[PDB]
């Protein structure tokens, strides 16, 4: 397992704009286009993205490639951020791809809120940081995907993705 394999598990493909679980318009494995409600906006994000006149649908390549400059951009943002690098370095190889994955579907000023779950996986408290991640909006809207992130940062395994 890798973070590639572990956020299309949680994301899925799919080659139309479709919705997200907020609303919000979406292609590929996850890519959000806008928050806008006008599907127009979102056709014009998608044509902008990928360089083409797409009409709402791309290709398995073109959805793999927004999605490699996604986790990318996930990680840069992580390393750039004061208050996460500092909790990303002292994480094992398992655990980073759940901090990655939190980043992926929240954003790096969504997982703001989060201060107190840093703090603890820090400190290494697997258990406290696993109570406090739940103790949350994201948890309660996205309950499968959220204990599939938390037990990998429990546990340091892949068993929620196996
Ligand atoms: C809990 C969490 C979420 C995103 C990034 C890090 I580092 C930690
Ligand atoms: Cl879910």
């Amino acid at each position: 397992m890798n973070i590639f394999e572990m956020l299309r598990i949680d994301e899925g493909l799919r080659l139309k704009i479709y919705k997200d679980t907020e609303g919000y318009y979406t292609i590929g494995i996850g890519h959000l286009l806008t928050k806008s409600p006008s599907l127009n906006a979102a056709k014009s994000e998608l044509d902008k993205a990928i360089g083409r006149n797409c009409n709402g649908v791309i290709t398995k390549d073109e959805a793999e490639k927004l999605f490699n400059q996604d986790v990318d951009a996930a990680v840069r943002g992580i390393l750039r951020n004061a208050k996460l690098k500092p909790v990303y370095d002292s994480l094992d190889a398992v655990r980073r791809c759940a901090a990655i994955n939190m980043v992926f579907q929240m954003g790096e000023t969504g997982v703001a809120g989060f201060t107190n779950s840093l703090r603890m996986l820090q400190q290494k408290r697997w258990d406290e940081a696993a109570v406090n991640l739940a103790k949350s909006r994201w948890y309660n809207q996205t309950p499968n995907r959220a204990k599939r992130v938390i037990t990998t940062f429990r546990t340091g395994t892949w068993d929620a993705y196996k």
